[PDB]
Order: structure tokens, then C-alpha cells, then sequence
């Protein structure tokens, strides 16, 4: 019975490596290309799932090789399907990149299918929404069909664990009341805030902005600096001194380990994505539970460490 | 009793074209995002050998994919134009030869092609196909495989007594000699013949300058293609060009037009060899511009049924 339900997006990532980038009309002959796993929404379920979660992805994808390409992606990393969608009437969603020697790239972005999922396909997903104990959110399609997810956990009582990514200025006012968890980076929260964030001091002065919107718990990640937290109950914010793996992370705590404290689960979310960086690639580089220190997974009483 | 025998054999490539179309195409460092993404069966060999399987000739594609799910989509595409998959060879040592395209809201386009098991294509996987070169009655070639396996296919077709069709594409300043000499029927285009022969080529009149040079390179025969302005062509036997002129027209994507041609005259190579070259230039320059018409490349290319009764009479 899924316990981390994810809403939101998958992508495929499309990927040429060139001596020098195309002038227009060229035609140029890369040496190297490869095919990666993306989408905030899969990445964050992947995570989740690689540490021991049940988890479902409730998605759209082409009706296209790609797409049928990505659910076995998802099934190959133990979550449910059971509401990954397929359309005919869009590819699944790509990113396409072209990096010349140099370093410098181009990227064109198609969301596709992601854009396609509704409230009529999350209406028929009410089963595991109502039962799951964490939903996460993001923003990669379209807003209003996360805000009616973030809607239905509400009325089922489920954790609402939301990261406004990619950020857009004007966000509906309800996001932030309808967010358990609300998490974010310094650019995002710059957009949502129209605030400067340079600063461990900025993040926090913007998180009680948002905290003031409505948010319960507003966490502001640091890149590799760590992140910074607020709550309701307690508006002072706290220093705690990749994105995509953090988020999961979370989730399987909020799920999983209820009795954690937030610092704790913050600690290990950190630890979690800290590995992931190390390792080269994206969803492959996603650390699997057997792989991490066994502390990670113990109450605070059992280790000494 | 007999299996139909292959009149055309095509020993070259097959690429997934990865399209995304966007307003504007992206400077250096940017991101941006598009309106529409589209899969799409190409590499000029494969497209060449659609289009002559969709004219009516038996074909046979000797080529090389990955074990990926792109290969395994092109061998379904390539069944499901009757194509001849027997040496369509998978390999788990490279992945299926790309082309990542980005087209703008004018046409323009940038193109990234990465080659993959294209190049993995190799000397023994053409000595498997000998008797069905021995047998077929046409033998095409470009220049997106190894260029020392496209040699070899020249070679094994001249050894053969098969005529070659060969398609300098796409074009290298100094290819080997031995390129003209094994070439019966050397085709190519305007920007590929300035490539070959270091002349300018803008006009008809300038094409059929460097026709010449190419010509006594030892090719037999020399076309070169005006896009959707027609044709030129010399031989051996008459040196003076041909302008083989067509009507002006707008286009709707122009995208395959060139592989639609040349696959188009394999085809009358193979199954007209009584018609005059100005008459299978004519009959070969109108099915391209009927290409042009639709889009999507591969998809755009006509049927026989789709296609007016005079195109194919004697
Ligand atoms: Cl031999
Ligand atoms: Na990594
Ligand atoms: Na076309």
C-alpha cells in the first residue's frame, strides 16, 4: 500500500556531446550521446524508493517509446505505475542538451506529456493519494493539477510536502496554506519573494515571509552550505550547516520516521544528497539503503554515533 | 516457391532523429523551452532504401543499430515499409546512430549527429550479404557509415557487375579517388559539390562546372541537385550538362527531399533501366517535390497508389 505518493513530472534527458556548438543551419558530428532518467517529480520518487519506501508515481507520459522506456525505469526501481499515464496526445516530456568541449551548452526543454496531466486523472488516482501518508508536489506541470493534489492530501489528511520549482512569481496564495512542508532553494525563493538571497541571514529573512503566507515548515536549501528551517511554532530561524535527492529524502522521512525531530531528518536528507553528488550521473547516482550507513535507518537511541 | 529477390541493396545508415521545435533557436549557455518534440526514423541510407520500398521495389537494408529501443524501433519500421531486415545487424557494443535537430518557427534548423553503431558496421557483416549483392541489380551508398565499409560495398558491387549509386554524403574535401572510379551514378548536391571539387556552385551554370571535374574523376555519370530548383547531369557518353528544371513552389518541409530523390532513382535504376536519365531525373525530381509537401521526413515520402499512373510507364 504506497505510503510516498508523487505527483508531478518525468523527463528524458537527451544528450550530445560536441567539439564545437552548431551556427545556425549547421549540421555538426558529435563524438558521444547518452540517454538520462529526469523530471523533478520521478527523481524525488526515485529517492524515495531506493531508501525503502513504497511509493507510486502519479504521472503522464507519451504513448511512445520513451514513455514505455521510463515505466520500465520506475518498475526497475520498485514503485508503483499504477497511475503513470499514457497519452497519445503528447511526447513524453525531454530535455535536449548539446555541450561543446568548452563546457558551455544548449538546452531546449519540451515538458510534452507532463503538461497533459488533470484533475480527471488524479480524480482516478484517489485511491492512493487518500491512503498514502506523505504527497509530494512540485512545479513542472501544470500548477493548478498540483494544487488540486495538494488539495485532495488536505482532505484526506495526508502530509503535504511541497518544492515550488521551477519557482514562478504570482503563486496562487493557497499553495502556501496547503503546504505541511514547504521547501525551496535561494533562487526560487528570490522569485517567490522578489527578496535578495545572498546570505544563511537572507534565506531565513525571506523563509519567514513565506512563513508569514501560510506555510507550517519553511525550508530553505543552501546548495552544499546545508539549509536553513522555520516553523509555526517556532518562527526563529535555524541554520543547519542533488536538490531533487534532499526532497526525496524528506519525504521518506516524513513517511517512515515520524519521530525524528526535523533537525535529524534535515541531517540525514543532507547526508543523502551529499552522496548523490558524488557520484557521477543523476537518478543512477540516487544512494540505495544497503549502500548507506545503517544510522541512517536507526531511532537516535540505538547508535552511538 | 522463389522469394521475391532484392533489385535494391542499401549499405549504409539508419539514425532516430530527436526533433524539438522552439521559437528561436538558443544562443550559447541558454536554455529554453519548446513548444513540440517528434521522434523520427532517419540516416540517408535507410531514408533512400523507404523510399524505393514504397515506389515498389524489393529492398534489402544492411546496416548496423544498437540492442537499444531505438534499434529495435527501426528494425519494426523498417519491417513495417517491407524493407529486407536480414543484415540489419544489433549490436550491444554501441547504441543507435542520433540525430538531435532543434528547428526554429522559420525552418532554420542545428544538428547534432552522433554516429553510434553506424561505424560499427564492418567488413565481415558485408561478407554475410554477398549473395544478396550478387543478386541485386542496384547497390546504394552515402557516407555515414566507415568510409572504408562504404568502399568495400563499391567494391563488392562492381565485382559483381551491380550498378552503384553513390551519394557523397555527406562531403569531405579529398575523398579517396577510388570514390569516383567504383561510382557508375555519382549524385550529389550543390554545397556537396563545392565540398569535392573546392569550386563555388550557386547557379545551374556553375553546377555543371563541376560536374565536370567530377566527371573526369571517372565517375560515369554525375547529378547535381538544385534543392527544389531540379537537377543537372552529365555522362560519360554526353559531356554537355542537362538542366532538368522543375516549377517554383512553397514548400511545407523540405526536410528528406534529398534521400527522396535518390532512393526514387534506385528505384528506376533498378526496375526502368530502359528510360533515358532525363527521364528518370523528371519522374525522381517530381516525387521529392512531392515529399516536400508533407512533413516529417520519412513519413512524408509517397506511395505508388498515392502517385500519378504516368510515373511508372515504359
Ligand atoms: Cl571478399
Ligand atoms: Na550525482
Ligand atoms: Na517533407
Amino acid at each position: 500500500v504506497a505510503a510516498v505518493v508523487v505527483v508531478g513530472s518525468c523527463m528524458t534527458d537527451l544528450v550530445s556531446l560536441t567539439s564545437r556548438l552548431p551556427k545556425t543551419g549547421e549540421t555538426i558530428h558529435g563524438h558521444k550521446f547518452f540517454i538520462g532518467f529526469g523530471g523533478k517529480g520521478a527523481n524525488q520518487c526515485v529517492q524515495a524508493a531506493r531508501l525503502g519506501a513504497m511509493t507510486s508515481m502519479v504521472c503522464k507520459v507519451g504513448k511512445d517509446s520513451f514513455g514505455n522506456d521510463y515505466i520500465e525505469n520506475l518498475k526497475q526501481n520498485d514503485i508503483s505505475t499504477e497511475f503513470t499515464y499514457q497519452t497519445k496526445d503528447a511526447a513524453t516530456g525531454t530535455a535536449s542538451i548539446i555541450v561543446n568541449n568548452e563546457g558551455q551548452n544548449i538546452i531546449v526543454i519540451v515538458a510534452g506529456a507532463n503538461l497533459l496531466l488533470n484533475t480527471e486523472d488524479l480524480r482516478a488516482a484517489a485511491n492512493v493519494i487518500s491512503r498514502a501518508k506523505v504527497m509530494v508536489c512540485q512545479l513542472e506541470i501544470t500548477p493548478a493539477t498540483s494544487l488540486e493534489a495538494l488539495t485532495m492530501a488536505r482532505r484526506s489528511g495526508v502530509k503535504t510536502l511541497f518544492n515550488p520549482a521551477p519557482a514562478i512569481a504570482d503563486l496562487d496564495p493557497q499553495f502556501y496554506t496547503l503546504s505541511d512542508v514547504f521547501c525551496c532553494n535561494e533562487s526560487e525563493a528570490e522569485i517567490l519573494t522578489g527578496l535578495t538571497v545572498g546570505s544563511a541571514a537572507d534565506a531565513g529573512e525571506a523563509a519567514l515571509v513565506l512563513l508569514k503566507r501560510g506555510c507550517q515548515v519553511v525550508i530553505i536549501t543552501l546548495g552544499a552550505e546545508g539549509c536553513v528551517v522555520l516553523s509555526q511554532t517556532e518562527p526563529e530561524p535555524k541554520h543547519i550547516p542533488a536538490g531533487d535527492s534532499f526532497v526525496g529524502a524528506l519525504a521518506f522521512y516524513l513517511a517512515y520516521y515520524p519521530n525524528l525531530s526535523l533537525e535529524d531528518m534535515l541531517n540525514r536528507s543532507n547526508f543523502i544528497a551529499a552522496v548523490s553528488v558524488q557520484a557521477a550521473g543523476t537518478q543512477s547516482s540516487y544512494p540505495y539503503k544497503k549502500d548507506l550507513p545503517l544510522t541512517l535507518f536507526l531511532e537516535h537511541h540505538h547508535h552511538h554515533h
